[PDB]
């Protein structure tokens, strides 16, 4: 997976033309130790960010990585440390940590769904409510975190929606339609009542998403299902409540709230001297 | 003034890209819909623009009127945008649509309960820099609309001398002087989080204080020791449960990194009638 | 999707008026409200209005506008493009930014009609090059495109053109060619030959196209008489238009020039204000 | 002068995510020998670009440098040449390649006039009908080829024009506004009679641009002036006439064709 672009972005957004002007106005030839320190426990997740930018200014800033993404690590555990240029440094330091904030924010938190349903067959999953413009350093961590994904995006993926449904008018022509036009394709499709998991059984998907459901109809879905299809639950299940869905027997469980609305981890960089 | 172009079309590409959205492509036809984006909860209204520039893409296959805009707070189950569009044209550019608008008022919502939170007293909100990384335009727009004001922009629109530049360069007093030497009438800002640093701040003349990570206890005496000779502004992540004895102290602004990163997005939706 | 300008606006918009915007315009103007329009002064083919929209669209509440021609509409010498009402203020600081990219342009598109109309009644098809101007590859490819021309690939990602610094730095034209089939299966494979035998191995390697790089007419003839319709053929170099003509009847499929991305007349296009 | 943005934006377009895939499918470990060759005669202009793209990639490609920015050098002139890895610089041929055939381009037709004007006073200066985009890059080779320019952009200085004087009506409001609101600028105002010439020095302005006069209004406006202001040109400036102009006795020429609708320079890449 490429972050390149992204990684100009958030350098251009902070940096501009005229760069740093407090760095710049302060700063010669001095050269300084650092450390990229966690303040609290956490997932390690967007390392390769922080190589790709270093990488940038490679006579500048002399580097070790002490953990990978994917790492479990405590409060007050040195990340990378190493040697820069001051000037080169500081300039970049709050486009890396919010970087890695972000990115550790969500392995964690989706780390913390993957532990709660350990032990049952499911797999968590992503979804599209990603923040824009991180579409795919938020799946990334996800993934990074112990989850998985479905699609990246609308290209990879056939789901028909709620709103494919309303506006076509029914399931079965959707379907109808997308078979004629799309080659032999997977077909997911979101199911927001049982009589809807009946008639898209009756139409042989390959996948059914429960949108919103209680667990008694979770637990119904399952049975008439039957394993003909795969089953996944979708919303913004909680921490407290995860555990219960998984038990049903479904395949999946897509969160919302693992890439929008989640806690960014407190990282820091610290300089001696 | 303040464009989202790029961002928009950022969004659009990563959830595009050039096959197009095939599920709506392979079902859909002529179909027309009356839709609306409907609040599933009490909220600030932010990112109206955005779904104005998206929707003004295909003026043909989506008409529209908008009913509330940005600043604009609202309630539960509140249509913000209703219309009429060809299916086609509208499905594929939803996510993209609610996700930002959903962030947007997420931040709008957020800050506009610390500034009640702190109304009756002098203190102004104010962003930080620890925005949503290709977002920190959006984030800090939408910290405004939600009530709060931003120093600065980014690097480039404002002096801030920081930790890492005292650590870098040994002293504050030397920071200051050399910044004066290249940058004269300049507006000055520094960070301190002890007593001593911002007694030194004092020293020099600087214009504005920001007090990092310091206990109540700790402000109180900057407060009193700064003596209204500086701008004093208090920076950290603030419980809302504790945002109003910080401004009671007498600072002028509260700086939170918090409401631009780990705020809670509002649920927003699109209902296709039917 | 179609294609956005989007970008590009934006470093024509920040790298003219900066972060201290129009000091001339923003110090002698108010409130006057002008009448404009933006004239043609000379023949062209039209292209670039999309990029007017999306610009005078940023200033909706200031400028109020309407299109006369379309991009791909043939003009003469004083037509009305766009005309409108607007804000002075808000209409001269942009006037610059948009001229600049309609002149260039319609440039593109005219010379390209040009070239295109001259070898009419034959089967040739004018392409475009990665002979562009740097920063606007896209809009070159697209305004080419509105004068009547087409691209085998828009950069290196999305087409194979085998060139004479692959042949030079593999060794050879078979070697090349096998290693990338070995890569790449059933990709579409373009090269570029400057000789006959260069042709002769293309053709022996059963390529899909064969570009005849600076070669004379009579080379080109006796390549078209060699291929017999088994390789696509593209001539490709800056054709003078007083010689494109003889190019297309020797039977070639293509024939791609820089020249008509680069090297070329901007077209005159003026702002005119009541 | 900054030209990493321009550069970035350049690689981004030709290479975007998936990389050059004819490169990547064909070669691995080749090195080539290259040298970067004119086709034709030149001022050379473009070469800091080229320099700062080989040293992103500085383990994987070593070079000299024969001819720098304002070198006019012949046909058949090699400007760089080196040893590199074939995959990493064929990929960045065509960037580097239309840098400095675009810049070429500017600072060689830029010096056929500052040729032409020789033995007068006169500068040739740049405008703002500049490539889009490449404002710096058109300024900077205008510059190597021996030109000068009034301002960058809207930002760094005044130049009251047709338009403003349309849009408030008149040439003494506009001066009397911008006095007020700005300090102490340098005042430049474009004019296209000689009542607006006459007009603009009873205010006392800095400079006078004299947009599409006849010889005979120039040479007026400059009797008139009386060097109690700067007196610029702009209009139908072509090479056939630049030097009559410049005899007139005006300070600067400032000429739209040397930033757009001008000859690139054939410049390429040979490898062994």
């Amino acid at each position: 997976i490429s972050f390149s672009e992204i990684i100009h972005n958030a350098l251009k957004e902070d940096l501009g033309d005229k760069g740093d002007i407090t760095t710049n106005s302060i700063l010669i030839n001095e050269k300084v130790n650092f450390a990229i320190n966690t303040r609290e426990n956490l997932v390690v997740c967007g390392i390769p960010i922080l190589e790709e930018v270093f990488n940038m200014n490679k006579e500048h800033v002399k580097y070790e990585i002490h953990k990978k993404d994917g790492d479990i690590t405590g409060k007050n555990s040195t990340l990378v440390s190493g040697e820069a240029l001051a000037i080169y440094l500081l300039p970049i330091e709050r486009v890396i940590l919010n970087f890695i904030q972000h990115a550790s924010g969500i392995a964690s938190i989706t780390r913390q769904f993957v532990d709660e349903v350990s032990g049952t067959k499911v797999k968590i999953r992503s979804t599209r409510k990603t923040t824009p413009g991180l579409r795919m350093l938020d799946k990334y961590s996800v993934c990074i975190g112990g989850g998985e994904s479905y699609r990246d995006n609308l290209c990879d993926g056939v789901l028909i929606k709620d709103n494919h449904i309303a506006s076509c008018g029914s399931i079965t022509l959707a379907i109808q339609r997308l078979r004629k036009n799309l080659k032999n394709e997977y077909i997911a499709i979101e199911c927001d009542n049982i009589s809807q998991v009946e008639e898209s059984l009756s139409n042989n998907v390959d996948m059914i998403l429960l949108d919103n459901m209680s667990i008694s109809e979770i637990k119904k879905a399952v049975d008439i299902v039957n394993g003909k299809s795969v089953l996944e639950v979708s919303g913004c299940v909680n921490i407290r409540n995860v555990r219960n869905i998984a038990l049903t027997g479904v395949d999946y469980i897509s969160i919302g709230c693992i890439t929008n609305s989640f806690q960014n981890k407190d990282i820091g960089l610290d300089i001696e001297y």
